[PDB]
Formats: structure tokens, C-alpha cells, sequence
């Protein structure tokens, strides 16, 4: 699939992250990100997608080496880590046809896996509104421990 780029924005305490809520197939909460355009550099795609989805421009804050990248079902998603953004920042998407809401979440309260349904002897995972964010949570926590401690 086409690579996606975006950001993990943290506040100044490093204990909250900014998530966005879309519609329909992207009806849950996830980090701001989207698909790279032809010939567009990863940092420019991350900034574009984040500004489209949040109205906040990360361009002056991106650090080249500071990101988490995952390959899920053979599609690569790279989120640049952007700490220290104040919680009173006014975030407003460009297109509310794509973004329902924008909120800060406590990192420690976010799930890092979905729950099974072993209580019901049924296979699979229970729905979770953080499903898009979840794969990045443990790597983020590990990354923050290594970088800040
Ligand atoms: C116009 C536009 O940019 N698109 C349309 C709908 C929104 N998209 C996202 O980039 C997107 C991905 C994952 C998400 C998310 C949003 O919000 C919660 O998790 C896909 C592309």
C-alpha cells in the first residue's frame, strides 16, 4: 500500500497525546496521518496531513530521526514524535467532513492491545475505539523511556 506519514504530538508533561477521530471506516481515534503524494518527502507529507487534520503546523518541530514506524499488512506508517506542544493549543481541522473531533488522551490510560473474548469462548478481539492508535502505544512508551526516562 502507499506509505502513510503523520505525528504523535505530546504535551509538555509528556503524559498526553493528541488523537483525532474520523468518520465511517475511520470512526475511532487515531494519530493524525495520511497517504504520501507522488514525489512528496516523508516530512512534508507528515506536516501536510497533520495540518489538514489538526490545523497545527509541525514543520518547525519535526526531528528527522525521531519517529515510530510500523508495517501493518504490508503498508508502512511512520509517525514523527513531536513533544512539548501546549495543551491549550487550538486545534481545528481544515475539513470537518473528515475529522469529527480532536482530543488529548492520557498515554498511561490508553490501551496497548485489544481485549480478547475468552470470557465468551469466542475467537477474536472485542471492538475498541482506539484500534488505529493501539499498535503505536507500546513502542511509544518504550521510545519515551529510552529518550527521557
Ligand atoms: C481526506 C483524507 O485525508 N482522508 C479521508 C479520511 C481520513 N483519512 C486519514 O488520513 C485518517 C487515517 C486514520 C485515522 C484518521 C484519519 O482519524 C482516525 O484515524 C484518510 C484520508
Amino acid at each position: 500500500g502507499v506509505p502513510t506519514y503523520g505525528a504523535i504530538i505530546l504535551d509538555e508533561t509528556l503524559e498526553n497525546v493528541l488523537l483525532v477521530q474520523g468518520y465511517l471506516a475511520k470512526s475511532g481515534w487515531g494519530f493524525p496521518k495520511g497517504k504520501v503524494n507522488k514525489e512528496e518527502a516523508p516530512h512534508d507529507c507528515a506536516a501536510r496531513e497533520v495540518f489538514e487534520e489538526t490545523g497545527f503546523d509541525i514543520k518547525d518541530y519535526i526531528c528527522k530521526d525521531d519517529y515510530i514506524e510500523l508495517r501493518i499488512n504490508d503498508q508502512l506508517a511512520r509517525l514523527y514524535i513531536i513533544p512539548g506542544i501546549p495543551k491549550d493549543t487550538k486545534f481545528n481541522p481544515k475539513t470537518r467532513r473528515e475529522i469529527r473531533n480532536i482530543e488529548w488522551f492520557s498515554i498511561e490510560k490508553l490501551p496497548c492491545h485489544r481485549n480478547d473474548m475468552t470470557p465468551k469462548s469466542k475467537l477474536g478481539l472485542a471492538p475498541n475505539k482506539f484500534f488505529m492508535a493501539i499498535p503505536f502505544i507500546r513502542p511509544l512508551r518504550d521510545w519515551l523511556s529510552r529518550r527521557f526516562g
